[PDB]
């Protein structure tokens, strides 16, 4: 029953006032789905991320329980949740070293550094997909980095869902653009686009308006590289497996974690000078 659901939700969310438990709020994102802030956990002295969502309920209960019971080092993990009147606040981890967008727009990554990042992102995807969660918004903006090179996937555009056109145009799979065929493989396509961001600094068609880019992806399908000859055969093979037109042929996160390209990954510490240079 209706009221028995609101009482179950009230029993699952954390006790306390998040306006008192968190301080130094700084708005980092906003859209029609909600607001994202960074904040300081008063008790722990750790920087956190907080998503605030209004009325837009039994699904909420299972979704909260799933993220509270399932943790992974390559995602910003659920820390707490609160009901503030009609709003639901979700507190999760945060990394303040910067985003992969900062790194790719400011610095040049080598194949060893791209392989390390791809591996960490693939581990996050494998975890989410095993919990029937499809991200739908994989892109460099959603990869937070720690100063030590640690990698955490976030969902600050509110796209992830347990299995309306969702995502960011340049990173969308063709089957999402043409028929909204969401599935784990759209995250693999998006990772392939993010791997292109790491080589060229941008996804394909970034110079075009986002709506035209949809028409370019729907017609071109598998995007072409500017200078493929500058890449190893193993990296090129990894990209082809991520950007396969055939959904079935496209590699899963589990399969791609076995790819020979990831075997050349440099330690995550190799990203620290890029993070530092991208920050300033
Ligand atoms: C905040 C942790 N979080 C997560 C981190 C980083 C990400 F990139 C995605 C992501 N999304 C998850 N679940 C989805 C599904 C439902 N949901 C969601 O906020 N539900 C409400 C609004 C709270 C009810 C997003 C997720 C899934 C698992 Cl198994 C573990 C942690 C998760």
């Amino acid at each position: 029953s209706d009221e028995e659901i609101l009482e179950k939700l009230r029993s699952i969310v954390s006790v306390g006032d998040p306006k008192k438990k968190y301080t130094r709020f700084e708005k980092i994102g906003q859209g029609a789905s909600g607001t994202v802030y960074t904040a300081m956990d008063v008790a722990t002295g750790q920087e956190v991320a907080i998503k605030q969502m209004n009325l837009q309920k039994e699904l909420i209960i299972n979704e909260i329980l799933v993220m509270r019971e399932n943790k992974n080092p390559n995602i910003v993990n659920y820390l707490d949740s609160y009901l503030v009147g009609d709003e639901l606040w979700v507190v999760m981890e945060y990394l303040a070293g910067g985003s992969l967008t900062d790194v790719v727009t400011e610095t040049c990554m080598d194949e060893g550094q791209i392989a390390a990042v791809c591996r960490e992102c693939l581990q996050a995807l494998e975890f989410l997909h095993s919990n029937q969660v499809i991200h739908r918004d994989i892109k460099s903006d959603n990869i937070l980095l720690g100063m030590d090179g640690s990698v955490k996937l976030t969902d600050f555009g509110f796209c992830a869902q347990i299995t309306t056109m969702v995502g960011t145009p340049y990173w969308m799979a063709p089957e999402v653009v043409t028929r909204k065929a969401y599935g784990p493989k759209v995250d693999i396509w998006s990772l392939g686009i993010m791997a292109i961001e790491m080589i060229e600094g941008e996804p394909p068609y970034l110079n075009e308006n986002p709506l035209r880019a949809l028409y370019l992806i729907a017609t071109n399908g598998t995007p072409e590289l500017q200078n493929p000859e500058k890449l190893s055969a193993i990296f090129r093979d990894f990209l082809n497996r991520c950007l396969e037109m055939d959904v079935e042929k496209r590699g899963s996160a589990k399969e791609l974690l076995q790819h020979q390209f990831l075997k050349i990954a440099k330690p995550l510490s190799s990203l620290t000078p890029l993070i530092a240079a991208a920050k300033e």
